[PDB]
């Protein structure tokens, strides 16, 4: 299957009201991005949902990747396997401005995108990393020059994530 069903924003961001987690299911994109943490402890919001999602094999890869390589700086990220989401899962770490993250740390994060064409994404600091979704998307349409296919899961987000567009 192919994207299909979203609304383009910029050049190459586009956007759609979806989970996550079944859109990379059905399109098996090159790229799903991961909103990890630095020691890729997949616990809650979207890391969790895509680690269930791959039943903790995406877990097991990512700790054997953090004893052999060490943990991530915040706005940096890795390529790790896909699993059954997508060829690749690039795990991006945005700051978590609710412990005192510097949020100019999310223009480095959404910066790691640029190194692949096509990517399937969430919000980066969004959720329990305290950053402003709508600020979140400003950054990454000034950021991103590849092209970007946002999932969004909540109904009302998306609508308000969409005015601030349009
Ligand atoms: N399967 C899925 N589990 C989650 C968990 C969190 C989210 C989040 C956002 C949203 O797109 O609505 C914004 C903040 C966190 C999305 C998904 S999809």
């Amino acid at each position: 299957n192919s994207f299909s069903g979203y609304l383009k924003l910029t050049d190459n961001v586009y956007i759609k009201n979806a989970d996550i987690v079944e859109e990379a299911k059905k399109v098996k994109p090159t790229v799903v991005v991961n909103a990890a943490n630095v020691y890729l402890k997949h616990g809650g919001g979207v890391a969790g949902a895509l680690n269930k999602a791959t039943n903790n094999a995406m877990q097991v890869e990512s700790d054997d990747y953090i004893a052999t390589n060490g943990p991530l700086k915040v706005g940096g990220s890795c390529v790790l396997s896909g699993h059954n989401l997508a060829k690749h899962c690039l795990h991006v770490v945005g700051p978590n401005v609710n412990k005192g993250e510097d949020i100019q740390l999310l223009k480095s994060a959404y910066e790691n995108f640029n190194q692949h064409e096509v990517l399937l994404a969430p919000l980066l600091s969004a959720g329990i990393f305290g950053a402003d979704p709508i600020h979140s998307l400003r950054v990454c349409v000034d950021t991103v020059r590849t092209n970007v296919y946002l999932a969004v899961f909540d109904k009302n987000l998306y609508d308000k994530l969409v005015s601030s567009f349009l």
